[PDB]
């Protein structure tokens, strides 16, 4: 008798914990969508064992805060450097990502997470349904 | 149409030269189509100061012999080995891409393309209209 | 077999993304039912990165909606007109379709679709087996 | 010293190259120090063709962050599953590893590393001098 939603991300967090993976970027809507419930094409999603992130823009901001229950909620339109911020101060070094991005956005990530290893995951959240 | 073609290339080879690239993959099909005027979504494209290449698979080998004009069509199911291939034969060791290609597929790219500098530009056909 | 539905159009989604086809039309039976499990003959399926629909008409209506999961369902007799509609709305100016189609189809097409660039392809769905 | 260092990661990664090796494991306090200039005794070290990886625990990341150049530096206490998806992200099958590593160790990579093919080496770093 757990949510079906709330299950979605237990499911998620074992995932990585089994792996030994810390941190886990979500951009793809239909996955961010699958973890959190929200809808706005604007999503990034950022997941630890301790901080469950959803990083939108302004035209979303009051939507996600008044329907997303158990993600933290970050208006910002540099959602990327929030990222580094969050890796930074947590003391993360890598960070798995959807090999699904485009490599412009892997440009973005590599110019904004210096010293921190990504690695590419292939149907990570696909995986979990 | 066929001289509308002509010169599209014209173009794209112009602002190749000017800019120092040496060889150009192009493997998004809006980009494809308007170089080529070909419509098949299986299209890996080379140009180089030298070559004019389409790469496609056996469903569509004849018909792109019988209506692109100015391009060797090669028929390969791993079209990567060919133009690694390519750049070997003629000695180029950089290549431009598309940056809305994959990270998947960047990966394949590198598996492919040992020795081989890689990259991305953003919008580089797209900018020719 | 939802689950294999599922990922079906997972792979389908996957392969245009790569391509860059930015929207797919499905008119043949043997395509449409490997994608939706849709058995009618009368099944115009859409696919785009943020848009799966299935139109049909009234004899099909209430199956179609009570049996395809993860397919918005609009009765039309008229499809073309619909499929106009909603690239008009997100804003996509080119789409793919089966080179099965009959001519006079392909030329209803160009009547309903004005300004979308019509990209024939050869066996795109049957390719994903 | 950076100079010795950068000749002598270049030699091993030639050495690589030559053999066919996609990736190299380094836990020997003794050949870590040869290729990277790092002291403590723990770290584990991963060299690809695209990726160096130094990994180490907590009493020693600040120290590696401010010394060793050219590695990106993961702070760790199960260094074997960052290992694991490592080669997972990148693709690679295959893992040489030191044969002076104690047989409990091995035991332990190859419980934790599967689907991966290890490669015992002799001497492969001694033999860089």
């Amino acid at each position: 008798m757990s949510g079906f939603l709330e299950q979605r991300l237990g499911h998620c967090l074992r995932q990585m914990a089994e792996k030994g993976l810390e941190a886990l970027l979500v951009t793809h809507l239909t996955n961010s969508y699958y973890l959190t419930g929200f809808s706005g094409t604007a999503a990034t999603v950022l997941i630890t064992a301790k901080r469950r992130v959803l990083i939108t823009d302004s035209r979303y901001t009051l939507l996600a805060k008044a329907s997303v229950e158990g993600f933290d909620i970050i208006e910002s339109r540099t959602p990327l450097k929030v990222v580094a911020e969050l890796l930074e101060a947590d003391q993360i070094d890598c960070l798995g990502f959807e090999d699904q991005v485009s490599f412009s956005f892997y440009q973005a990530m590599q110019a904004e997470l210096s010293g921190i290893t990504l690695l590419a995951q292939s149907g990570f959240v696909e995986h979990l349904r």
